[PDB]
């Protein structure tokens, strides 16, 4: 379950989305490491490699040990992510431990945004799917005319006086 | 939360996602890259939902997972079924330039209740001869001994 976060953070209406993809242990293969920041618009990938990962997280004090995708899943949790653009390159500042880490964002290009938006829109549609029973088992457990001259009132009788 | 479905439901990837929202009201099938929808006139909305309101039926349907889809390269029709009786609704395709806000929209709402609901679920030199250098420390020889 990778997580992922919207900004800006909260219930506020937001104009961003964080995420990452992969990361599955166990039966399967790690696959790759990836964070994507996009705005239904433009998708911002960080195109790394393993020396340089590597290189990032020997300067930065990390180890092999520590993985990052718990560090965002806390984040996440504390509501501690930052977005700084300044045309098309974007550093997301990650504070939700002790220490803030940074990361560096390149651009994407549209043959490759657009294909990753239209995966990503079933991707949560199937992960509020999910998300919803998951919740669930979490908190749950003519008349009136005289016939003589129709077109005239029908008459009654006379009676004049009758004490009662 | 307005209610939304993933057709299939099952396991399988998923390829189709149906929505509402407006409660014209119209009705939304999207494949991230074309649009189906209803586009009803004032009219035939008050028609459509005097012979079946349409957005209660339409989360049971999602909660039951009984929502049916007939499509032919432009046409949608679905099968809606979480009220007293089925409702069909007629969608057809819409105009690029109406649905890349939709679309957008949604992708951002998509996001924003997945990060909802994770936070309601969060709350719940050494060996070298000086003498000469550049070569090995020689040992003196030791012959033979006793083992």
């Amino acid at each position: 379950s990778p997580p992922l976060c919207t900004l800006p953070p909260g219930p506020e209406p937001p104009r961003f989305v964080c995420y990452c993809e992969g990361e599955e242990s166990g039966e399967g293969d790690r696959g790759g490491f990836n964070l994507y920041v996009t705005d239904a618009a433009e998708l911002w990938s960080t195109c790394f490699t393993p020396d340089s990962l590597a290189a990032l997280k020997a300067r930065f004090g990390l180890s092999a040990a520590e993985d990052i995708t718990p560090r965002f899943r806390a984040a996440c949790e504390q509501q501690a992510v930052a977005l700084t653009l300044q045309e098309d390159r974007a550093s997301l500042t990650l504070s939700g431990g002790p220490s803030a880490l940074a990361f560096d964002l390149s651009k994407v290009p549209g043959p490759e945004a657009a294909p990753r938006l239209r995966a990503l829109t079933l991707g949560l549609a199937k992960r509020v799917w999910s998300l919803e029973r998951r919740l669930a088992a979490a908190e749950e457990t003519c008349p009136g005319e005289s016939l003589i001259n129709p077109g005239f009132k029908s008459k009654k009788p006379a009676g004049g006086v009758d004490f009662d």
